[PDB]
């Protein structure tokens, strides 16, 4: 067991209750401080506060409950990153309805394939995705109700979130008396995510509650510090964006988003919103390695730049760190089947080329590619991980599940890795 790498102790113990209960508890607390910003849209410059966000999510929860949705139902949220995206997401977590994020700009075909797995009864969609959802509905009439996200009034005959809510709230509904549903966090699916044809990945509420431990951890996440703002350019419909944003909400952070990358807008949003931490996909890292405009901006509040979800070379990492006058790069590794990152750069413990260390509650090992036997330091082999954020299985695909997770609960990542003397993990790119 000398060669099984173990995750440290979480700074805070893992709270009880569902992921909806934990999100509801914390967002209510932030709702009660007027003017606490939850999301800022850098394109349209509008802020929405925790009070606005909490109340509309609670209203959506109760409206979905009075409509008839329960743990036997799934919704789809199909929308690019927006101020509205997490309203139906939170509302459905509050009542144990599973949420299937759909890749907003997917062509009709991949939308159909994602949604054929997830079998949603109600679809929330932004205006520019409506016609595709309509076409998917022709082939999957289990879709019985379509709700427009970025409207206040009805749009093209369909209810908005706001008119849908007032259609089903009881008289005298009180947003601050509402109690989120209580249920078995291990068996109630919180999210159905699309795999890297893609499979549906069922994630129980428990895996998000573990993520929330990491999110608030001073070592493996962000210190809950007032007036902390994040600038994230990560799609909400994949696991990297989904569970960093849910964690930032748990921490009461200001989540500044852009859904169309622009060099000047991004750098000016870093400066004007006094971003402390910036969240990029690795191909935008490759971009800012080439940028020669960073020195024009006041990035003194910038404490970290973070990457995940795809290979990042050590050289690109160091090049970006230099461009932004930072000691290094914060990084994380995970799979959709893993909920979120299970290898994370601890704060200030950064090492170039490394993806980080095993997170609290998890264990990781490297196994020989021919045998399966546990290798020691620096030996290269397959990365295997085990912990409470592993998915419960692929949706209606038990064989693909078992190919990936053996009877003892190790997940075979299909990646080549090694850990070093200080226990940092490196992912070896096959080519
Ligand atoms: N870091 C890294 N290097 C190289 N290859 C990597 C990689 N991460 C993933 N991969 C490759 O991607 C596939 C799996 O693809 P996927 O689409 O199934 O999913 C993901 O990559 C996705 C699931 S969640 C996730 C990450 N989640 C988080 C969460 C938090 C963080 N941070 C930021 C870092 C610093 C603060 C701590 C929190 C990061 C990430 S990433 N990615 C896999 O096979 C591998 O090949």
């Amino acid at each position: 067991a000398k060669n099984i790498k173990k995750g440290p102790a979480p700074f805070y113990p893992l709270e009880d209750g569902t992921a909806g209960e934990q999100l509801h508890k914390a967002m209510k607390r932030y709702a009660l401080v007027p003017g606490t910003i939850a999301f800022t849209d850098a394109h349209i410059e509008v802020n929405i506060t925790y009070a606005e966000y909490f109340e509309m999510s609670v209203r959506l929860a109760e409206a979905m409950k009075r409509y008839g949705l329960n743990t036997n139902h799934r919704i789809v949220v199909c929308s690019e990153n927006s101020l509205q995206f997490f309203m139906p997401v939170l509302g459905a977590l509050f009542i144990g309805v599973a949420v299937a994020p759909a890749n907003d700009i997917y062509n009709e075909r991949e939308l159909l394939n994602s949604m054929n797995i997830s079998q949603p009864t109600v679809v929330f969609v932004s205006k520019k995705g409506l016609q595709k959802i309509l076409n998917v509905q022709k082939k999957l009439p289990i879709i019985q109700k379509i709700i427009i996200m970025d409207s206040k009034t009805d749009y093209q005959g369909f209810q908005s979130m706001y008119t849908f809510v007032t259609s089903h709230l009881p008289p005298g509904f009180n947003e601050y008396d509402f109690v989120p549903e209580s249920f078995d966090r291990d068996k109630t699916i919180a999210l159905i995510m699309n795999s890297s044809l893609p499979k549906g990945v069922a994630l129980p509420h428990r895996t998000a509650c573990v993520r929330f431990s990491h999110a608030r951890d001073p070592i493996f996440g962000n210190q809950i510090i007032p007036d902390t703002a994040i600038l994230s350019v990560v799609p909400f419909h994949h696991g990297f964006g989904m569970f960093t944003t849910l964690g930032y909400l748990i921490c009461g952070f200001r989540v500044v988003l852009m859904y169309r990358f622009e060099e000047e807008l991004f750098l000016r949003s870093l400066q004007d919103y006094k971003i402390q931490s910036a969240l990029l996909v690795p191909t935008l890292f490759s971009f800012f390695a080439k940028s020669t405009l960073i020195d024009k901006y006041d990035l003194s509040n910038l404490h970290e730049i973070a990457s995940g979800g795809a290979p990042l070379s050590k050289e690109v990492g160091e090049a970006v760190a230099k461009r932004f006058h930072l000691p290094g790069i914060r990084q994380g590794y995970g799979l959709t089947e893993t909920t979120s990152a299970i290898l994370i750069t601890p704060e200030g413990d950064d090492k170039p080329g490394a993806v980080g260390k095993v997170v609290p509650f998890f264990e990781a090992k490297v196994v020989d590619l021919d045998t399966g036997k546990t290798l020691g330091v620096n030996q290269r082999g397959e990365l295997c991980v085990r912990g409470p954020m592993i998915m419960s299985g692929y949706v209606n695909n038990p064989e693909a599940t078992n190919a990936l997770i053996d009877k003892d609960g190790w997940l075979h990542s299909g990646d080549i890795a090694y850990w070093d003397e200080d226990e940092h993990f490196f992912i070896v790119d096959r080519l």
